[PDB]
């Protein structure tokens, strides 16, 4: 026990996690954490030396508290004085032997697939203002100016906390022939800016129209199967469940996409896009896409207080899905925002019992909303050790944060019978604003990388990605490519030690969140 109340220990874990975020050592951060609470008389400096000697002494302890923030840490170290329990119906059938997708025999075709997300599209993005300004969101309109003759924001983006004007999206778009042709588009939200605070219904309409017609002007006849984000609403995050009805409903959005994507999406998924923002269809033979609302299963979602057990049924309506496509013998590919790692803990531990279930059903699992290459790999329940899916987690199209515009494209099994429409390979364009916002710099976008070159993978297996990542636990040189291609070709300074390594690793693994036995071979 320590003499440490709640809000005390909230104090020294801010001004000491704050300073871990960049200070060299633990030790000057921990004097102004001692400092702090004497000169606001928190609590007894005794328990205050005490509490700074516990919340990091080794950082394996904090390791594991990589994730811990202030509210996090505390209530383990205090305890319970400083999210419902549910689990899904699986059909009785009893679960197919697993048996590996076959590579595909020569002559079999391949597809290109386009992947959108995060296009985070700003209406007020203005070149010349200041990208640090004090708001969340700077490079527009009321950001001010840079101070004594700093660098504004870039033409087409800057590095910093901003977004993206129409030009660099519209430029994305067009520059898109050497990439295809595409079979079809998949786009999984996150259309409006991040300026939550001045965000009406008819702004959030206004990227809806706006972008939906631009992707359709450059895609033209190829269809675009897009994903509801978790910015389309506001307020951001809030995506109150078809239970409750009226003007507070997201009605106004779903209706609108219905109307939008009505030229992408046949009748039975507009059906259902209308009343939860979710639906499935089949885009060619012996393939089912399944797009999912993962706003349902989101934390920041506030409306999931009233009743966070699988919010408009869409589990039980995915495991329908699921099991009448492995009745068919089609293949599945599930499209969403939010990646089911980030999810609420019953709705994680749900799906990834799902994924575990039809393994050979499913052929591809696509999201965003981490705007970093990343990909999440998904084991056998039973032991947790045989890995069976992956989920690939596309870079954003936007700069938010410090990052360079950039889109993904796959290469599936084609279109023909008995295909097991996996991913084989693919590839992630970028736009390098270096070079496109300075003086006579053009857009160009190029060929960041290619997944099995860069790799050299023999495929793109849940097992040859399940082999990348311990690769790169022991290969230095390895995992920096990753970290370098993690960030689309610009990381940060601030190099990525051994504690980052095995942390970004760690999330690598961890396709089912409050997991942490997915992470026990990584020290
Ligand atoms: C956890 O920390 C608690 C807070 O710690 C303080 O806060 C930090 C920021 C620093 O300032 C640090 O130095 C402090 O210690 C801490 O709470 C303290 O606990 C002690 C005893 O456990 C309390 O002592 C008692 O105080 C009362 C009130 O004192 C004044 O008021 C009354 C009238 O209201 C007057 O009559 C008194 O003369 C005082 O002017 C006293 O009444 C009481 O004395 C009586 O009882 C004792 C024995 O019980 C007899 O010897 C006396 O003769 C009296 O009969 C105590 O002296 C102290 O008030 C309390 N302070 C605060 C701010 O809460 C706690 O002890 C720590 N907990 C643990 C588990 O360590
Ligand atoms: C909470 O909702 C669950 C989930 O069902 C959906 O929830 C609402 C949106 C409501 O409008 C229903 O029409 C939806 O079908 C309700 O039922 C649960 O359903 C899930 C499978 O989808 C299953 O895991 C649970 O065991 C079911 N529980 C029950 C009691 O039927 C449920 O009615 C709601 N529960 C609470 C406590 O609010
Ligand atoms: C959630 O948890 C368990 C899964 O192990 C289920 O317990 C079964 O409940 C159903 C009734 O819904 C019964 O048919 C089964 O007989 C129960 N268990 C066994 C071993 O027979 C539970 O039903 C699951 N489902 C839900 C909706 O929570
Ligand atoms: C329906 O709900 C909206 C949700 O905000 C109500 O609020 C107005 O609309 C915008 C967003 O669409 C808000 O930012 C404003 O605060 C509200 N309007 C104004 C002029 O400030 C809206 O009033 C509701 N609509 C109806 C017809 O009842
Ligand atoms: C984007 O373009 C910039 C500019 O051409 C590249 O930045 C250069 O990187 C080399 C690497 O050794 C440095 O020596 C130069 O000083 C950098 N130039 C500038 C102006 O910073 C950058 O590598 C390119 N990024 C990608 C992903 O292609
Ligand atoms: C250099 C690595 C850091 C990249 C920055 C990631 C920002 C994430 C944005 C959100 N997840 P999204 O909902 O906009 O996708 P948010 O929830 O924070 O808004
Ligand atoms: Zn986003
Ligand atoms: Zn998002």
């Amino acid at each position: 026990k320590l003499n440490l109340t709640c809000p005390a220990c909230k104090v020294l874990f801010t001004a000491l996690n704050h300073g871990l975020k960049k200070e060299p050592n633990v030790a000057r951060v921990g004097s102004v954490a001692i400092k702090i609470c004497k000169m606001l008389n928190i609590a007894p400096l005794d328990v205050c030396q005490s509490a700074v000697h516990l919340f990091e002494d080794d950082v394996v302890e904090v390791w594991t508290r990589s994730v811990l923030s202030p509210s996090e840490a505390c209530g383990l170290l205090l305890g319970s004085s400083c999210f419902s329990t549910w689990n899904i119906s699986l059909p009785s059938v009893p679960k197919p032997p697993p048996k590996p997708p076959s590579p595909p025999a020569p002559g079999a075709p391949v597809s290109r697939v386009l992947f959108l997300t995060d296009l985070h599209w700003d209406h007020e993005y203005l070149e010349g203002t200041d990208p640090y300004c004090a708001d969340p969101l700077c490079c527009r309109r009321g950001s001010g100016w840079p101070p004594n003759s700093q660098k504004g924001a870039g033409f087409w983006g800057e590095y910093s906390k901003c977004d993206l004007p129409l030009r660099t999206l519209e430029s994305l778009l067009k520059g898109l022939g050497p990439a295809g042709p595409f079979e079809m588009v998949y786009w999984t939200g996150d259309i409006p800016a991040h300026d939550v605070w001045q965000q009406s219904r008819q702004d959030q309409l206004r990227a809806l129209t706006t972008i939906t017609d631009l992707v359709r002007k450059f895609l033209g006849p190829v269809p675009v199967y897009p994903a509801v984000g978790n910015h389309e609403s506001t307020p951001v995050n809030g995506f109150p469940p078809p239970f409750i009805k009226g003007n507070q409903s997201s009605q106004w959005l779903y209706e609108a996409m219905a109307k939008a994507w009505e030229p992408w999406l046949p009748a039975d998924a507009l059906h259902t896009l209308r009343i939860g923002g979710f639906y499935a269809l089949t885009p060619r033979p012996g393939l089912r896409l399944i797009s999912l609302n993962m706003n349902f299963c989101s934390r920041e979602n506030f409306w999931l207080l009233i009743n966070s057990t699988d919010p408009a049924g869409q589990l039980q309506w995915l495991v329908e899905e699921l099991q009448a496509a492995e009745n068919r013998g089609d293949k599945v590919h599930i499209i969403g925002h939010i990646p089911p790692g980030h999810c609420l803990k019953s709705w994680s531990w749900n799906y990834y019992k799902i994924i575990a279930r039809y393994e050979n059903t499913l052929a591809g699992q696509f999201f965003g909303h981490t705007h970093v290459d990343e990909f999440e790999i998904f084991y056998d329940e039973e032991t947790l050790s045989r890995p069976l899916a992956v989920a690939f987690l596309a870079p954003s199209a936007t700069t938010f944060i410090n990052l360079n515009p950039g889109y993904r494209v796959y290469q599936i099994d084609g279109n023909y019978p008995g295909s097991s429409h996996v991913v084989l390979d693919h590839e992630t364009y970028i736009l390098n604003l270096t070079q496109a916002n300075a003086a006579g710099g053009t857009p160009s976008w190029k060929r960041l990388y290619r997944a099995r070159e860069t790799y050299g993978l023999p495929d793109a297996m849940p097992a040859s990605w399940h082999n990348l990542v311990y690769r790169m636990r022991d290969d230095e040189q390895l995992f920096q490519t990753f970290w370098f291609l993690y960030h689309k070709g610009h990381p940060p300074s601030e190099p990525c030690g051994t504690p980052c390594r095995l942390a970004t690793l760690c999330a690598q693994l961890s396709a089912r969140a409050d997991s942490p036995a997915l992470c026990r071979h990584l020290m």
